[PDB]
C-alpha cells in the first residue's frame, strides 16, 4: 500500500470550510537582489473519515511558524491530537502532519501557519511583474493560480472541487492600491508595526476554488461605472494608460457582456463588483479570476489613434470569453482537470455571443468558423489527435494537467457545444444551461451533468425530436478523436461518413469504441431554399432524397458549418455549386461560400477531390464583396505561395490574384470614397483590409500607388501620420518594398520611438519587406542588439525576414551562422528555437533544401538545439512532405494558373 503523501491526488477524509489568508508582498529586494512575501494562514477544514495525517498542498515554500510548521487546534470543543511531525514532499507538493492520534469524523479544524515565498518574476502563485514609467523601473505584486498554483502563495487543498470560502487580507506599502477577488471591507488601517505599510482586508468570498483567487498590490488606477443593479465595474491599468483613455473600450462593453450573460445564464451576476486589469507583459493572456480578471494590456486597453478594428474585436472577445466564465466555470466548476475543455470549451464559444451583443452590427457569431472550426480541424484531422474526454485517472501531475489546456480542448470545445446548442435549438439548450446552473451552484460537476440537464429540457418538450439521448450523440463527438467528411452523390443520394484525415497514407492506430463513426446533424440547402434537417445515424452508408438533385438542381449540406463536419459531393453537384456562386451568390450563405473553399482545399490535400477543384471554388471571388470567402481563400492559399514563390508558378498566380481581387479593390476605393472613410461595420473592414493586403502583394498597380502616395505623405509630415490603423500593415510593407533606404531609415526612427506595442510591431514587420538584400542583412545584425530590438522579438523579426522571399536565404544564413547562441540563450531567454527553426525552414520543398537541413544537423557535437530539440525534426518531416507535395502538384498548378489568369 502506497503512502498517501506520495499519490498526486488529495484524500477525501478531510475537506476545507474556510481560510483566513494574510499575504505581504516586498517589493524592494534584499540587496543580494532577492523579492519575497510573507504570509500567514489559517484553514478550517472538516473530518470526515478518520485520519491521523494532514496533508495539504505546498509549493515552494518555507515555514516560520513556532514549532511544527503547522498549528493545529480544534474548532469549539473539539480536542486535537498533538502533532508528531510536519515534512514537505516536494514531488507531490504537499505539507504533511503527522499526528499522535487521529481525527474524528464530524468534527472541525484549524491549521495555522506562518510561511515566505520568493516573489519571482516567474507568473506563477504570488509573483512581481516588473515595467517602466519614464525613467522608473515599477515592480508590482499579482497572482496566477491557474491551475495548481494557489499552494505557492499559501498553504491550501489546492483541488478545484475542494471549495471554501476565502478571508483575503493584503499588507502592502500605504501609497500602493490592494485588490482581491471581494471589495475592501472598508479604508485601510497603517500596519502597527511600521505605519508606512497599510492593512487592506477583503470581504469573504463565496464558496470558491483556490486556482480562482487573486491579489494584487501596484499603483494602478481605474476607470467606473456603477450598473443599474448597483454592480460597480472598473477597468484597471496603469496610471499613463489610463490617463490617454485607453481603459474607456473594455469599459464601454462590460456592462452590457455582464447583462448579456445574466439573461443568458438566467442567473444573476454573483458577485458584488467587476474588476478587470490590464498588466504588461502578462503572458498567460488572460485569467478568469473570479471578480478580479487579469488580462494582458493588448488584450484589454485600446487606442483608437494607432489601433486597427481587428484590435477592438480582440478586446470584446476576450473581455467576454473571461466574463463568460463568472458563471460557467467560476459559480460552477467542473470537479476535474480532465473535464477542461467544457470549462474552456463553453466560454471560447459563448465568448462570440457576449460580443455579439455588445456590437450586434458586427455579426461576431460567425468568426467561429474561421477562428475556431477551420483551425481546430487541421490538428483533430491528424492520426496524433486526441478525444476532448480524457480519464481523470490519467489526469494527475501538474504537467498533465497543464497538457489539458490546448487548441483541442479550447477549439473543439467550442466546436462541439456549438452543434449541441444548433441541434437543440438556442431556447433548449439556454432551458438546460439554467437548469445545471441552478442546480449545482456554488458546487462542481462532470461534463454528464450538463448532458442529463439538457437532456431533461428535451424530455419536458415535443418539438425537438433526436434519433437518441443528448449523452449518446455527444459520446461520439467527445470519446474519440477527429471528425467524418460527409460525401454526397447527388445522383442517388447516398450520404456516407468516413473519419477525415488529411494525410490519405496514414495510419490511425488510437482505436475507438465506435470505430470512427458518428452521430451526425445534417443541415442543408436546395437551391437557396432550406430543406428539412436530417440525421445522420452511426451508420457508413444511408441514403435520402434531401441529398438527391436533378441536373439544374443543386444541394449544399451544413448550413453555416454548425456542424463539426467537412462535405465533399459529386463533381457535378460542385460544378453546380460554382455555377450558382458565378452567376448569383447571394442565393449562398456567405458562411457556406467560405466553407465550399475550406472544405475543399482540405478534400485536395486529402486526395478526395482533384487540387484543381478547390481551384476552380476560387474561381467566384472577383464578384466575392464579403469577408470570409476572401480569407478561406487567403488561408488557403498562403502554403501555394509559400511552395511556389520561389517558382515559375509565381508568376501566373499572382496575375490569377490581381485579377480576382482588381474588382474588389476597386469596388473599395469607390465606397470608401478614395480611402478616406472606412466601411461601417467589422466584417466589411475585413474585407477591405484584406482586399489591400492582396491587391498590394500580387503587384497591382494601383495599389502600389496607394501605398507610395501615403507613405511618402506620411515622411514629409511625421507627427501627422495619415494612414489609418487598419491599413497600416499593408501600406508601410508595400511602401518600404517600392522603397530604398529612405523609407526604411524613417520607419526605423519611427519604429525606435513608438510608445505602443501594436505600432512597433507594425514597423519590424514592415521593415522586413525591403527588396534591398543589404538593408536585409543590416537588419538581421539588428535583430542580437538589445539595444535596438527587444530580447523578446528578435526571432519574430528574424522570422519576418525570412518571410521575404529575397530575405529567406539571408536568415537561413544568420541561424545556422549564429546557431552558436544557444550556450548565450537558454537560461537568460527561453528565445524559442522552435518557432525559429520552424519559421525559417518553412519553405523548404526540394531534395537539396532537404540536404543543407540535415547538414545543420551535423553541428550534433554539443550546442544542441535547446527547446529547438525534436522541432528540428518536425522540419526535416515537414520538408519531405512538401518535397512529395510539390513534385504531385506542381505541373497541375502550374498550368490551371496560366490557364486562368486570363
Ligand atoms: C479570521 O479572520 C477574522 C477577521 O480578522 C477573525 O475574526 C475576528 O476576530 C477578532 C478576534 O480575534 C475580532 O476582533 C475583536 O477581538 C477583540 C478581542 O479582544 C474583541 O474584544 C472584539 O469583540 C472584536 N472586535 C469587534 C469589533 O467585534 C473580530 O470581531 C473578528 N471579526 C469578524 C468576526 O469579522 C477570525 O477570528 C479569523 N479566524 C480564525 C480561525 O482565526
Ligand atoms: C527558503 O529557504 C531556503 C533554504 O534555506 C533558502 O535558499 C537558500 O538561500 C541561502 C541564502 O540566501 C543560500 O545559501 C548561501 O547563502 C550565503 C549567504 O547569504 C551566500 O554567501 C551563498 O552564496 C549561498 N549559497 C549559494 C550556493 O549560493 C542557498 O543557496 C539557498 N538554498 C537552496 C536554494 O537550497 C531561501 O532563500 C528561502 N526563501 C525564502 C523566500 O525565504
Ligand atoms: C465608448 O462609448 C462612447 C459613447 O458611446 C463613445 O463615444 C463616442 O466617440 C465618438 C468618436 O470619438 C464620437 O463620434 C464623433 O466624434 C467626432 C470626432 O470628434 C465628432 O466630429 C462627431 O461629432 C462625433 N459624432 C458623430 C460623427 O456622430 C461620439 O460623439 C461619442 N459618443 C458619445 C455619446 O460621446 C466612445 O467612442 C467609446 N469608446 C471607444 C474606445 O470605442
Ligand atoms: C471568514 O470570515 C467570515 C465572515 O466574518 C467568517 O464567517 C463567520 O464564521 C463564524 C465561525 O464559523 C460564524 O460564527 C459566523 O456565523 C460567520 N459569519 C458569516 C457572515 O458567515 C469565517 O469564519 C471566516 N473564516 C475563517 C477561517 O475564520
Ligand atoms: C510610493 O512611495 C514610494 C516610496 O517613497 C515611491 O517610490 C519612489 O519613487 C521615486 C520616484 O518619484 C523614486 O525616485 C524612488 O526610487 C522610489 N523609492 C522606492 C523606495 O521605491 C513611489 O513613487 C510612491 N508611489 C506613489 C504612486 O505615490
Ligand atoms: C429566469 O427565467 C425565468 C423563466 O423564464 C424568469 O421568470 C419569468 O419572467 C417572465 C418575465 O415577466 C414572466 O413572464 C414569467 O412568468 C416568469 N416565469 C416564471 C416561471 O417565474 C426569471 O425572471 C429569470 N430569472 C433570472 C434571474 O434571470
Ligand atoms: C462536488 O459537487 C457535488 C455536487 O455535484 C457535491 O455534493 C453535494 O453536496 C451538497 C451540499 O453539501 C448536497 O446537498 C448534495 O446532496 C450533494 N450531491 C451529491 C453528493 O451528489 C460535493 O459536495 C462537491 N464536492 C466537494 C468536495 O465539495
Ligand atoms: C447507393 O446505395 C445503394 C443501396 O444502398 C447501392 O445499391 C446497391 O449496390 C450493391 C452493389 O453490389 C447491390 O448489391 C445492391 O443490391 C444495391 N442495392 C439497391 C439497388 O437497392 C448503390 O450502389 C449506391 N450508389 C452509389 C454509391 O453511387
Ligand atoms: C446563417 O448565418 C447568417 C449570418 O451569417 C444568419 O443570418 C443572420 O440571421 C439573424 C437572425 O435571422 C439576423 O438577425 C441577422 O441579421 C442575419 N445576418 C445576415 C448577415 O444575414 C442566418 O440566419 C444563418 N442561417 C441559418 C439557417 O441558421
Ligand atoms: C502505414 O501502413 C502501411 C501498411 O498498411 C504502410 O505501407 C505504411 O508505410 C505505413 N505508414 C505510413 C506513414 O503511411
Ligand atoms: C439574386 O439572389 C438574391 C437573393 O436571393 C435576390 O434578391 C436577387 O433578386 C437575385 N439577383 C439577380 C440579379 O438575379
Ligand atoms: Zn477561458
Amino acid at each position: 500500500q502506497s503512502k498517501p503523501w506520495n499519490r498526486y491526488r488529495l484524500p477525501t477524509t478531510l475537506l476545507p470550510d474556510s481560510y483566513n489568508v494574510t499575504l505581504r508582498p516586498y517589493l524592494t529586494p534584499n540587496a543580494d537582489g532577492l523579492y519575497i512575501f510573507k504570509g500567514k494562514s489559517i484553514v478550517r477544514f472538516l473530518c470526515q473519515e478518520p485520519t491521523d495525517v494532514i496533508i495539504i498542498h505546498s509549493k515552494k515554500l518555507n515555514y516560520t511558524t513556532q514549532g511544527h510548521m503547522v498549528v493545529l487546534r480544534g474548532v469549539g470543543d473539539s480536542q486535537v491530537p498533538e502533532i508528531d511531525r510536519t515534512e514537505l514532499v516536494e514531488l507531490t507538493e504537499y505539507l504533511v502532519v503527522h499526528l499522535k492520534g487521529s481525527l474524528q469524523p464530524g468534527h472541525m479544524y484549524e491549521m495555522e501557519s506562518e510561511f515566505q515565498g520568493e516573489l519571482a518574476d516567474d507568473l506563477a502563485g504570488f509573483y512581481r511583474s516588473e515595467y517602466m514609467e519614464g525613467n522608473v523601473k515599477k515592480v508590482l505584486a499579482t497572482t496566477q493560480m491557474q491551475s495548481t498554483d494557489a499552494r505557492k502563495s499559501f498553504p491550501c487543498f489546492d483541488e478545484p472541487a475542494m471549495k471554501a470560502t476565502f478571508n483575503i487580507t493584503l499588507i502592502h506599502p500605504n501609497n500602493l492600491t490592494a485588490l482581491s477577488n471581494m471589495p475592501p471591507k472598508g479604508s485601510s488601517t497603517p500596519l502597527a508595526e511600521d505605519p508606512n505599510w497599510s492593512v487592506t482586508e477583503f470581504e469573504t468570498t463565496p464558496v470558491m476554488s483556490t486556482y480562482l483567487l487573486a491579489y494584487i498590490v501596484s499603483e494602478f488606477q481605474s476607470v467606473n461605472e456603477t450598473a443599474q443593479n448597483g454592480v460597480l465595474i472598473r477597468i484597471w491599468a496603469r496610471p499613463n494608460a489610463i490617463a490617454e483613455g485607453h481603459g474607456m473600450y473594455a469599459l464601454n462593453v462590460t456592462g452590457p457582456i455582464l447583462n448579456f450573460f445574466a439573461n443568458h445564464y438566467n442567473t444573476s451576476y454573483p458577485l458584488p463588483k467587476s474588476d478587470q486589469i490590464a498588466l504588461p507583459d502578462f503572458n498567460a493572456g488572460a485569467m478568469e479570476n473570479w471578480g478580479l480578471v487579469t488580462y494582458r494590456e493588448n488584450a484589454l486597453l485600446f487606442d483608437p489613434q494607432s489601433s486597427s478594428i481587428s484590435n477592438k474585436e480582440r478586446v470584446v472577445t476576450v473581455i467576454a470569453h473571461e466574463l463568460a466564465h463568472q458563471w460557467f466555470g467560476n459559480l460552477v466548476t467542473l470537479a476535474w482537470w480532465n473535464d477542461l475543455w467544457l470549462n474552456e470549451g463553453f466560454a471560447s464559444y459563448v465568448e462570440y455571443l457576449g460580443a455579439d451583443h455588445a456590437e450586434p452590427t458586427w455579426n461576431l457569431k460567425d468568426l467561429i468558423v474561421p477562428g475556431d472550426v477551420y483551425r481546430v480541424m487541421a490538428v483533430d484531422a491528424l492520426a496524433s489527435s486526441h478525444p476532448l474526454t480524457t480519464p481523470a485517472e490519467e489526469v494527475n501531475t501538474p504537467a498533465q494537467i497543464s497538457e489539458m489546456f490546448d487548441s483541442i480542448s479550447y477549439s473543439k470545445g467550442a466546436s462541439v457545444i456549438r452543434m449541441l446548442s444548433n441541434f437543440l435549438t438556442e431556447d433548449l439548450f439556454k432551458e438546460g444551461l439554467a437548469s445545471y446552473l441552478h442546480a449545482f451552484a456554488y458546487q462542481n460537476t462532470t461534463y454528464l451533468d450538463l448532458w442529463e440537464h439538457l437532456q431533461k429540457a428535451v424530455d419536458a418538450q415535443t418539438s425537438i425530436r433526436l434519433p437518441d439521448t443528448v449523452r449518446a450523440i455527444m459520446d461520439r463527438w467527445t470519446l474519440q478523436m477527429g471528425f467524418p467528411v460527409i460525401t454526397v452523390d447527388t445522383k442517388t443520394g447516398n450520404i456516407s461518413q468516413k473519419h477525415f484525415l488529411l494525410d490519405s497514407e496514414s495510419n490511425v492506430t488510437r482505436s475507438s469504441a465506435f470505430d470512427y463513426l458518428w452521430i451526425v446533424p445534417i443541415s442543408s440547402i436546395k437551391n437557396g431554399v432550406m430543406q428539412d434537417h436530417y440525421w445522420l445515424r452511426d451508420v457508413s452508408q444511408a441514403q435520402n432524397d434531401l441529398f438527391k438533385t436533378a441536373s439544374d438542381d443543386w444541394v449544399l449540406l451544413n448550413v453555416n458549418v454548425t456542424g463539426y463536419f467537412q462535405v465533399n459531393y459529386d463533381e457535378d453537384n460542385w460544378r453546380m455549386i460554382q455555377h450558382q456562386l458565378q452567376t448569383n451568390l447571394s442565393v449562398i450563405p456567405v458562411i457556406n461560400r467560405a466553407q465550399v473553399i475550406y472544405d475543399s482545399f482540405n478534400l485536395a490535400t486529402a486526395h478526395m477531390v482533384p487540387v484543381t477543384l478547390a481551384l476552380d471554388n476560387t474561381l467566384f471571388l472577383n464578384g466575392e464583396k464579403e469577408y470570409m470567402p476572401w480569407q478561406a481563400a487567403l488561408s488557403s492559399l498562403s502554403y501555394f505561395s509559400l511552395m511556389f514563390d520561389r517558382s515559375e508558378v509565381y508568376g501566373p498566380m499572382k496575375k490569377y490574384l490581381r485579377k480576382q481581387v482588381e474588382p474588389l479593390f476597386q469596388h473599395f476605393e469607390t465606397l470608401t470614397k478614395n480611402w478616406t472613410e472606412r466601411p461601417e461595420n467589422l466584417m466589411d473592414q475585413y474585407s477591405e483590409i484584406n482586399a489591400i493586403s492582396t491587391a498590394c502583394s500580387n503587384g497591382l498597380p494601383q495599389c502600389e500607388n496607394l501605398a507610395k502616395t501615403l507613405f511618402d505623405q506620411w515622411m514629409s509630415d511625421p507627427e501627422n501620420n495619415p494612414i489609418h490603423p487598419n491599413l497600416r500593415s499593408t501600406i508601410y510593407c508595400n511602401a518600404i518594398a517600392q522603397g530604398g533606404q529612405d523609407q526604411w531609415d524613417f520607419a526605423w526612427g519611427q519604429l525606435q520611438q513608438a510608445q505602443l506595442v501594436n505600432e512597433a510591431d507594425k514597423l519590424r514587420s514592415a521593415l522586413a519587406c525591403s527588396n534591398e538584400v543589404w538593408l536585409l542583412n543590416r537588419y538581421l545584425g539588428y535583430t542580437l542588439n538589445p539595444d535596438l530590438i527587444r530580447k523578446q522579438d528578435a526571432t519574430s523579426t528574424i522570422n519576418s525576414i525570412a518571410s521575404n522571399v529575397i530575405g529567406q536565404p539571408l536568415a537561413w544564413d544568420f541561424v545556422q551562422s549564429n546557431w552558436k547562441k544557444l550556450f548565450q540563450d537558454y537560461g537568460g531567454g527561453s528565445f524559442s528555437f522552435s518557432n525559429l527553426i520552424q519559421g525559417v525552414t518553412r519553405r523548404f520543398s526540394s531534395e537539396f533544401e532537404l540536404q543543407q537541413l540535415e547538414q545543420f544537423k551535423k553541428n550534433n557535437m554539443d550546442v544542441g538545439f535547446g527547446s529547438g530539440t525534436r522541432a528540428l525534426e518536425q522540419a526535416l518531416e515537414k520538408t519531405k512532405a512538401n518535397i512529395k507535395w510539390v513534385k504531385e502538384n506542381k505541373e497541375v498548378v502550374l498550368n490551371w494558373f496560366i490557364e486562368h489568369s486570363s
